[PDB]
């Protein structure tokens, strides 16, 4: 209000949970702190694709948002936003209530774009996602499926995907799956389809030996491998792809049946956030400057998959960059000091620094994990690592994370690296 | 050098002049300020229309560099930049010669990608071009050999580009000159072709009733006008569009025989910046940041064309936005800020704000003007006006620049704003 903003967050996910925390922490007793969000329980997002094998359940993953809110000071409403209005700074929800703000904080990830490919939502066709814990569940109960009536496998990425390493992550967990119920051998076929220009491009041109290791880990699981794919329909249980060569041209055709399906699809702005006119690109994705602040909008701010980050490279099929957990939390951090300096005259300078992209997968002993900083070649830092170690660090990383959504955070949030002091 | 940086300089057009000065001004006799550029010359761009059908001559518009730069202790090289290299800091010219810099500010404008368009070269058919002073009195001497013998006439701009403004003009005034030489009635068709969506569109989705007035103004020159066009290849004089709609499906293909055509090229970054690794996007322009610092390079800073800035809107063929005069002499004004700061302990802060366009067309008695900011509707400021009024702010306004250029530059460069005081 008129001398104690309404703070609203929207999206109570990886970007948007911290950043309520953090919100409430740096503005104290005199600020209202709103956290707005489709659903009433956190979810562990990376812990998805064991979901979808099977190798955990929803209870390890998951968990209700209010009370840790709340016993916070933080209001949370559990409602979907259907309609923002930047003008009168009005959102209405899904059940018709209206709320209010002074500043807004999008944090409302992604919009899973199955519309790009008819038949392609999970709930029409046998080609499932593993993006949410409800999509997940479904992909392990198809998968079971496919259990007590063996057909051919197709894993991959679609076409304008952002987010592949987790395609890859999956394909070698139902592999291992597989092996140890003896079922490996009942498989027809067991096909990985990726927009990506080559194995291991992984959206940002590949980072350490990534095309020599995921290329020799798909061919070890005797998985057949196809890049610079598009699916362009899915329909009677088949995958209709299309092939390009460097200049787009089409080099093939195929026409793929399915008995189970994963592939990760294209993500979108969601529609509340996409119809604020001026708001955001074509995609859906809000235009934001260094600070983190709406370029139309002086007091909407902005963070996590939810933001526009431009392309720098342009490939024969769309693909997109991935934005991950560390640079999620600087853009969060950088939000919210930039919004507690507008409450106190001051202007924000803060940024959320070098462009990075942080990604470890769990394969069940071991794992492997990528770091690549900034995002054009050549780097300062540019490692792929596998070992049993990746795997011990992405359990003590879960285990850690939610902790701390349960607790609070203040938060320089990654301090996890004092394990050097 | 070790203690006295060396700032190079790389163009000299409307960006890399004044910044050359501003630079030279900002930094003083302790530091060295090296100005290189392809040719010894400055030219006056928007004046380069008149010039294509005759109105002005090069020596109305264009003069030598050397003694105005160099009587300001600014070092200049006429030679133009073949290779950049940015490890070692040197850029070797064209001569085989090297030069070092500790700060490099790029200002190299467009490359006209003519390539883009087979045939669509000057040099190799009778498509002209009016943005440099060489190829206006080019396009004008084909304009004397179209008033010998008459024959179609096709003036518009090409897929991607991102400067229609000038088209519109040069298209008006040529249809003015026909009449004003009675020769009008002896052409047997004149078409506008252009890769907007709609008449009038400007690469800014329209400003003020940019739609109706431009829409008008052809009509009422007995223009005939084509939207959504791409050209794909200019052959024994003869141009092939191809027309699309709204979701890129073609609707129709001509074949148009021109004696005469003025197409606007798409632009792209020129070789030896393009040629710099991880510096720019897949189009040849540089990535920076608010403060015009590459993000690969924290010694490289850009401005002007030169510099990439991401799209905002999505066409059924590709088109840019324009980078208009008042933007980058903001962003010169920001780069050497934050370079004289680099270099006495500072972080400079300073950015070119807001993103605006704005253009003014000279027809004769009476011209065309627009401004419009930020760039995403609904706009803080969207008008577009006509009268005899911008005749004489465009003479007037050319007239000053080319002074200031001679003259030297300090300078919060725009206080010609001070015409309300
Ligand atoms: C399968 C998978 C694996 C990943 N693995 C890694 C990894 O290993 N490491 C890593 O660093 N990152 C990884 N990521 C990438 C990234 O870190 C995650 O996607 C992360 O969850 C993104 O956070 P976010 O806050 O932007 O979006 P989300 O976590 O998706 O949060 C968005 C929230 O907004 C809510 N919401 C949506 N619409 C509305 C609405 N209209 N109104 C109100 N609320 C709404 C949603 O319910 C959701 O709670 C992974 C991504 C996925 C999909
Ligand atoms: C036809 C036309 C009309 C325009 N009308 C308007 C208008 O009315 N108002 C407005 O505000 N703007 C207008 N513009 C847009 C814009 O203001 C101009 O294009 C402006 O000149 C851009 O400035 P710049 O410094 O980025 O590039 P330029 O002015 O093109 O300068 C680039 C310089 O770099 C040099 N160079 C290129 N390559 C090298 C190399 N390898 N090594 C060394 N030097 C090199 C070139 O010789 C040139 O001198 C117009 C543009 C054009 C083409
Ligand atoms: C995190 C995002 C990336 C994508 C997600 C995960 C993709 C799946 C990875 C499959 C890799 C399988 O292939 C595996 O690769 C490494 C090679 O580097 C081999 O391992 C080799 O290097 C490792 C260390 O890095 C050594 O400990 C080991 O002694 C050596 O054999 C394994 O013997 C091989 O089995
Ligand atoms: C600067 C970038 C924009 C593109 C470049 C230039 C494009 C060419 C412009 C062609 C316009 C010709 O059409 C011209 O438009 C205006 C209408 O608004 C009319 O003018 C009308 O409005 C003006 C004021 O704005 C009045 O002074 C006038 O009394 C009235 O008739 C002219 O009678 C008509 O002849
Ligand atoms: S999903
Ligand atoms: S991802
Ligand atoms: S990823
Ligand atoms: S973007
Ligand atoms: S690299
Ligand atoms: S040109
Ligand atoms: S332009
Ligand atoms: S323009
Ligand atoms: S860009
Ligand atoms: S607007």
């Amino acid at each position: 209000m008129r001398g104690s903003a309404h703070v609203v967050i929207l999206g109570a996910g990886t970007g948007g949970m911290p950043a309520a925390y953090e919100m409430k922490e740096a503005l104290g007793s005199g600020h209202e702190v709103t956290l707005i969000s489709a659903n009433d329980y956190f979810q562990f997002v990376p812990s998805n694709p064991w979901v979808g094998v099977g190798w955990k359940e929803r209870d390890d993953i998951a968990f209700p948002i209010r009370h840790y809110v709340e016993r916070k000071g933080i209001h949370f409403i559990a409602q979907s936003a259907e309609q923002i209005d930047a003008e009168a700074q009005n959102i209405t929800l899904a059940d018709g209530n209206t709320v209010h703000y002074d500043y807004l904080m999008i944090a409302t990830g992604p919009k899973l774009a199955f519309e790009n490919v008819p038949g392609s939502d999970p709930h029409e066709g046998p080609v499932q996602a593993i993006c949410t814990v409800d999509h997940a569940e479904r992909a392990f109960a198809e998968y079971q499926a496919l259990l007590r009536e063996p057909g051919p496998i197709v894993i991959g990425a679609m076409a304008g995907a952002s987010c592949f390493g987790p395609a890859y992550e999956y394909a070698m967990i139902v592999a291992s799956d597989l092996k140890k119920r003896g079922m490996r051998d009942k498989i027809p076929s067991f096909t990985f389809i990726t927009s990506e220009p080559y194995i291991g491009h992984l959206g940002i041109q590949g980072v350490g030996d990534s095309k020599g290791i995921l290329t020799k880990g798909l061919k070890e699981e005797g998985i057949e491998a196809y890049t610079n794919c598009k699916v362009t329909k899915v329909e009677d249980n088949k995958m209709y792809v299309t092939q390009v060569d460097e200049k787009g041209e089409t080099i093939k055709e195929m026409v793929l049946p399915v008995k189970f399906g994963m592939m990760i699809p294209a993500f979108k702005g969601v529609p509340a956030v996409a119809g604020v006119e001026g708001l955001c690109n074509p995609g859906g994705f809000v235009l934001v400057d260094e600070h983190q602040r709406s370029k139309k909008y002086a007091n909407i701010f902005a963070a996590g998959i939810a933001i526009a980050i431009p392309p720098v490279e342009t490939t024969p099929v769309p693909t997109g960059a991935p934005k991950t957990g560390y640079m999620i939390e600087s853009m969060v951090s950088a939000a919210v000091h930039n919004i507690k300096a507008d409450l106190e005259g001051r202007k924000g300078e803060q940024t959320m620094g070098t462009w990075n992209a942080v990604c470890f997968a769990d394969m069940g002993d071991r794992g492997a994990a990528f770091i690549a900083l900034p995002q054009l070649k050549p780097r300062k830092v540019d490692v792929f690592a596998y070992g049993r170690w990746v795997h011990l660090a992405k359990v003590a990383f879960e285990k850690y994370f939610i902790r701390k959504m349960k607790m609070g955070v203040s938060e320089p949030f990654y301090e996890k690296v004092l394990f050097k002091m």
